[PDB]
DNA sequence: CGTCCACGTCTACTAGACCTGGACGG
């Protein structure tokens, strides 16, 4: 998941809750490294929103409903292959590691977290990392802000192709953004961030925002999207340069892989 | 059978570590 699909993730647990009732515990599956969440009731609503690279869930429970609780909040990270799905109770699709069950009006749902490679985290409380700047998509302004009155940062000294992965200024923004963002511009993946900000103080911050933003709008599951599955073309066909042929591509630091057409520039590895 | 790759953090000292599974090579 990248930011798109942390927003599209957060969307569909409302719209897919929004006319349940789940009751009872919240389940975390074995060798489940997460903390366990305790909460229990026996008629709650689940709500989300979503933050960069994180989603938060509310868990409210109804009036009356017993054990008293106060509304809780969690906080996941996706990983590499986080998601969200609304399964039957009883076709619980693997390695769903935290459940949310429905209650007995009705045909019986589990609302699961499903991480394949457990890369994903939670945390009680239902705050957002310390640390990440704000959303590209949701809070455009504050983002815009954020990097600009910074750019002395020694974050900015780096290429511009890793500083986008930065997410104390850049959250939401990952691998195929990176690249989707840079080649919009053509600006060489590994110019210097520094020089390429400085320059402003649509621009690259314009499009660290509707880039991402295009991606909402095609609407499905984005990156996380299945073969054959109608929203996995809308996404391939959608991208111009993330894995494209005809592009290069090198390693960063990191070891990621950064996609890009022609010019490397002047901080290229060599 | 294998090796390599993947939408990202974490954390223990800039590499590894943490994971499963799909593509494809022999």
């Amino acid at each position: 998941p990248e930011g798109p699909e942390l927003h599209l993730a957060s969307q569909f647990v409302n719209e897919a809750c929004r006319a349940l009732v789940f009751g009872g515990c919240v389940e975390k599956s074995s060798v489940s490294r997460n903390p366990e969440v305790p909460f229990e009731s026996s008629a709650y609503r689940i709500s989300a929103s979503a933050r960069g690279k994180e989603l938060r869930l509310i868990l409210s429970p109804l009036p009356g409903a017993q054990p008293q609780q106060e509304p809780l909040a969690l906080v996941f990270r996706f990983g590499m292959s986080g998601s969200f799905q609304l399964v039957p109770r009883e076709e619980l699709p693997r390695h769903a590691h935290l459940r949310f069950y429905t209650a007995p009006p009705g045909p019986r749902l589990a609302l699961c977290f499903v991480d394949i490679r457990r890369f994903g985290r939670w945390d009680l409380g239902g705050k957002w990392q310390p640390g990440r700047g704000p959303c590209v998509l949701q809070e455009y302004q504050q983002f815009r802000e954020n990097v600009l009155r910074n750019l002395a940062d020694k974050a900015f000294d780096r290429p511009i192709c890793e500083a986008l992965l930065d997410q104390r200024f850049f959250n939401g923004i990952g691998n195929y953004l990176r690249a989707e963002i840079l080649y919009r511009l053509k600006i060489p993946p590994f110019e210097k961030a520094r020089s390429v900000l400085e320059a402003l103080q649509p621009d690259l911050l314009e499009l660290c925002h509707s880039v991402p933003k295009e991606v909402v709008q095609l609407g499905g599951r984005g990156y996380g999207s299945e073969s054959g599955e109608e929203d996995f073309a809308a996404f391939r066909a959608w991208l111009r340069c993330y894995g494209m042929p005809g592009m290069s591509s090198l390693q960063d630091r990191h070891g990621r892989t950064i996609w890009f057409q022609g010019d490397p520039g002047p901080l290229a590895p060599k």
